[PDB]
């Protein structure tokens, strides 16, 4: 506690745990956002700034080996560098004798001692202390309440399953009494006719039992996968309505894996909550009946169920651990496989094929070791429970024999008991095996729950920028003070040596992010008041990195705007200068194009992106260094597109090619995250302020 | 119809099926390389060339609507375009009456009518016929023999498992007669002391059973995972030594998925041979004892095992099918998901979030349909087999009772039989349930086997190119003709509007590919004859697409050459102009970059690729348009690199930036895959032939 779902968040998990021991239990996703959880990890500055943001007084200090401080403020946050992964930070709770017990956020509390610890620490420490508010953390709501809310509309069907279970088990007991009449009456008194009839009857009973189980199993399957679909859909829909910052924060694998996992686990939990109410009553009925058949034998059976429960409960936690380890290691194996294959060419050119080979041998070896651990745990479980069960059976038959020859019961009654055990111990075996699933279900429930909690958006002409500052993440601002003014229907230019900030400005205008301090205005009104759905359609962005989703081109070009006339589309297609590469397709306009396939070129692709921006009919068109993708055809199509534009709408050009930008109307300069001076090539070069230096260094040879 | 392992091969599977049904059984991998199976797919012209290569005299001709020619040459291969994917090709074997029997390459043979056929068919036909040679195909040997070869060092272990199993089951029968002695003597004749002692004893027997099964299960587990490791490792090793054409041919997901999955599936078969050799004998012993116990009851039991076998065997083929469907659908779902996520920004700007939302929802829905189908199959199976088993038990007990009151056996003996059943029926249940596993194991054996079959390599100064043509695949050739001459110890230049061909020449120069026609010459010897290892070490390429494998920088920089002095690495770092940002790192040189993380910049990355190219000490150095990728760091690093070259070794510059490349000594021009004129910037621009027009476009 508190365990970490992924690797991108760990310091967030450390601070989560420390806050949890200081009285603050808050959603770990929001802690990702407070720490500014990057794909790289959570910065130390992120942990300290998050602490300060929560009101906490925290100190981030370099540490000495060995400091071994007598008045050391617990808990402390220590960074670990050489721990298989890089975003690894561990909390220090207890340092007594010569053993530093480190509480690792990967669901662990180890005793590496200072010998191993000082061998594997960055030495970065964060002392954390409480500062007034809030000092309470009941915020994390139970999501399984909402998911049981998903269980609510299906009440008719789950009732049906309940009833079917009841009847099935009744018929089960009835059919289980066959042996008593068999051995005590039919074989001992030799009644052929009654034997035949009875046999037929109990056979029929069994057939009724299976004909019940058929529809019960059908029903529970249907219910289960419906819950699956519903939950998955809610998650996916809510992460689609989600703002950009979280998309930048986490990788694809994260959301995609956790979505599927949490869905299955939650469905398992709700099909299990179905199982609770039925197997409870069946275990009660069966237990009562077992008690009536024989008190002492029911006591024995109870001892068996108890021993089973003990073995399982004592075996649960380590198995989960070895499971997580198998997942992690096998994952690393698969990843190293993919990356080794992706770099097959360069790794061929190096001649170190043997290197990556030995690498994958080691990976396979470690995965094998972890696998052997989990497997060993499982066979231990099976062997112990098998012992308990088997010896349990022998004992029950033995004591049964005792009670038979003592004169307390008949052999047939014993055998009937040997048949009713299956109706007492099976329900309780399920009911006790239920606990591991519930834990994993809580884990998953939180996993999808925190993202289900996150806020959407909303809530939470001439173009001018006024005192607008911006930083992508909890770090040094990419854009400091920014003052700008752009004329409507005129081609302007944004130039900086930092394409990150240069493109950042354009991204900010599309309102995927908000200015930290101050506001940005278009045509006399601030972006904050403008509708996002209009900003999306009315502004078009031409990416340096073009993306193409699998499908027909005829569809892919017209995403967003449906039922668009072909007369409008074909002019844009012709204007993108890709039209030649459009008509060349096998299936004309509707050729299947899947994941940049089958034969998609970068140039034609960027041209197609331009075609999309055209088909979107933009009032404002922002262009990144798209021209750089395929130079010559880009020159032709850029001339063609600039001609088509007719300067009817505002067009912004972000580029590094000074020779290309000089022809433009006006130019802006980005230096060290601050705008310097606005103007044209002539006046700026004559300014001798810095642009003349830029041209001197460009012509520097 | 022959099922297809992957998606890149389908027409290859078609020709595989027709040739195999005609007497030509060849490795489908070799049929992929003959069809020139691209990542895109196998071309129709590829199918024709594969026909010619296999010896077939075939004509691939466009077809009309309901020609219904009486003398239509069977079999023929017709392609269907709609409605799920573009890579769909189908074999036609029988077209009679109003039922168009399509031999579907997805392990199917349907008789889909002309309504649906003409609703989704291209009408593209390839008439295939045997033409003279050869025809023979004995190449397809059973791979599971070679894979059975891996069991050899483990013979001791398998013997141990065998013995342990035998004793365990013997003890099992012994312990199974407990009920007999219980009811016939102890309960009927009322002996307490004997009861306690006997019970204790049989308990001990059970415990001995557990302490045997323990080590047995451990052993079989160890065996399994060792075979896994061995197979996986051999595959990976041989696919590392594998030529490039297949890497271009197949996707990463393909080779990797088939690697782990087919490996484990194949491993299952060697545990299956264990199950065969042990459960055969145990089912024999138990069956004999059961037969001696009671003839008629054993006959009943045999009927039960028979019914089980019938149900399972008749249920086998469709379950595998529904499995394939789940696989395909779930795959398409995951793909649409990932693709939906990667384009979150553009899909935000477009505003059609609801579009892809409804899309992925429909995908999830069809996946639900298939999944529910397989689930339905499974519950049908479970219910029927459960019927056979249950009714079997009730019947055995009633007829057993019948034989008890008839005077043929005792009740305790009946129960002994009812307890001994588990040692006749369990071994045979496993032995018959084994068959589905074996099929999938053979399939997988072929999946990894075909790639295990492909050959490695080998087999299969001044630099000049003479009449050398090259085409990557069975399509429009990238090089129709290339004539070039490069000066030793001089910085030359490669310019073309097509970066594909520009990089093609250099890649071909690295001898990763062989020239189709003509040869490539280096320093007086053809590249084909030069040792590919020396070509590997002596040539360094700075890629437009730089690759960095996860690990420490100190190692990642020095891949290939082991035991390289740190002075050379730090000098290469200094020369790469990245050294300053290298020492800025927290852990100096040994910082973990996994995977190319955490915060690596593009400029620094290309700089590192350049540093690696520096560390190889090239006699011939090939450079792609690294400058065009990242402007500013390219401006800084270009002066440093021009300073660095020192003209000691031959250096080749591939670039499109005309303004930048002219400073070099000589320049070459690539137009439409053909070389125009070799010379310098001055002579070419003054030539006014075409390079001057190019300069007019440069302005």
């Amino acid at each position: 506690c508190v365990r970490q779902y992924d690797l991108t968040d760990c310091g967030a998990a450390c601070l989560s745990s420390i806050a949890q021991y200081y009285g603050l239990k808050m959603s770990l996703a929001k802690i990702r956002e407070m720490t500014g959880t990057d794909t790289q990890g959570t910065n130390a500055y992120g942990l300290i700034h998050a602490a300060k943001q929560l009101g906490f007084s925290a100190k981030g200090v370099k540490a000495s080996k060995e400091d071994l401080l007598k008045d050391f403020r617990l808990p402390a946050i220590a960074n670990v560098i050489v721990d298989n992964r890089l975003a690894h930070f561990v909390v220090i709770y207890s340092i007594k004798n010569r053993i530093i017990t480190v509480a690792d956020p990967g669901k662990g509390i180890v005793r590496y001692s200072m010998d191993d610890f000082c061998s594997i620490w960055t030495g970065g420490l964060v002392l954390l202390e409480p500062g007034e508010a809030f000092q309470k953390g009941d915020y994390t709501q139970n999501m399984m309440v909402k998911f049981a809310g998903f269980l609510k509309p299906l009440k008719k069907t789950v009732l049906c399953i309940f009833l079917a279970s009841l009847l099935y088990t009744a018929l089960g007991i009835a059919g289980s009494f066959y042996i008593k009449f068999l051995f005590d009456d039919l074989i001992k008194f030799e009644k052929l006719n009654d034997l035949h009839i009875i046999s037929a009857g109990f056979a029929v009973i069994f057939l009724l039992q299976i004909f019940l189980n058929y529809y019960r199993s059908i029903l529970v399957t249907k219910l289960g996968m419906s819950i699956d679909k519903s939950i998955m859909m809610e998650y996916y829909s809510h992460v689609l309505k989600l703002p950009m910052n979280f998309f930048n924060s986490r990788k694809v694998g994260e959301i995609i894996s956790r979505f599927m996992d949490a869905s299955k686990i939650r469905q398992a939990i709700s099909g299990a909550t179905l199982t609770i109410m039925i197997d409870t009553i069946m275990a009660v009925i069966g237990g009562i009946l077992l008690y009536i058949q024989n008190s002492s034998l029911f006591f024995i059976s109870f001892i068996i169920i108890l021993l089973y429960g003990i073995i399982v409960t004592v075996f649960n936690k380590p198995i989960q651990n070895a499971n997580r380890q198998i997942m992690e290691d096998n994952a690393k194996l698969t990843s190293a496989l993919v990356e080794s294959v992706k770099g097959i060419e360069t790794i061929k050119s190096f001649g170190a094929e043997e290197q990556t080979e030995k690498s994958t041998r080691d990976k396979i070896e470690t995965v094998m070791k972890s696998s052997f651990k989990e497997g060993m745990l499982y066979i231990n479980l099976s062997s112990l429970t098998g012992i308990v069960a088997g010896l349990g059976g022998i004992v029950i038959l033995w004591a049964g024999a005792y009670n038979v020859i003592k004169g307390n019961m008949s052999g047939g009654q014993l055998l009937a008991f040997n048949a009713l055990l299956a109706y007492f111990l099976t329900p309780v075996k399920n009911l006790i095996d239920l606990q591991p699933l519930i834990q994993t279900a809580v884990v998953a429930s939180n996993r999808l729950g925190e993202i289900l909690e996150l806020a959407t958006e909303k809530e939470l002409g001439d173009i001018e920028f006024r005192n607008v500052d911006f930083r992508y993440g909890l770090r040094k601002p990419v854009l400091k003070n920014i003052n700008l003014t752009i004329p409507k229907g005129k081609t302007v230019a944004i130039v900086g040596e930092s394409g990150s900030g240069k493109t950042t400005l354009a991204k900010l205008l599309m309102n995927f992010y908000s200015p930290e301090k101050g506001d940005i205005l278009i045509n006399g009104h601030s972006i904050k008041n403008i509708s996002l759905e209009l900003i999306r359609k009315k502004i078009a962005f031409v990416s340096q990195d073009v993306f193409i989703f699998s499908g027909t081109v005829k569809e892919n070009l017209c995403l967003g705007n449906e039922n668009v006339d072909m007369d409008e589309i074909i002019k844009a297609a012709k204007m993108a200068n890709a039209h030649d590469f459009i008509e060349k397709l096998p299936l004309k306009y509707d050729t299947f194009l899947n994941e940049s396939g089958a034969n998609l070129s970068e140039g034609q692709k960027q041209r197609l992106a331009i075609a999309r921006a055209l088909l979107k009919k933009p009032d404002i068109l922002i262009l990144d260094e798209a021209t750089s993708n395929l130079d010559s055809i880009t020159e032709n199509h850029i001339k063609d597109a600039i001609y088509g534009l007719e300067d009817d709408v505002t067009v912004i050009i972000i580029a590094h090619r000074l020779s290309t930008i000089v022809n433009c109307d006006k130019i802006y300069l980005l230096k060290d995250g601050e705008i310097v001076e606005s103007g044209s090539h002539t006046e700026l070069i004559a300014l001798k302020g810095c642009y003349f230096k830029m041209w001197k260094q460009t012509e520097n040879t």
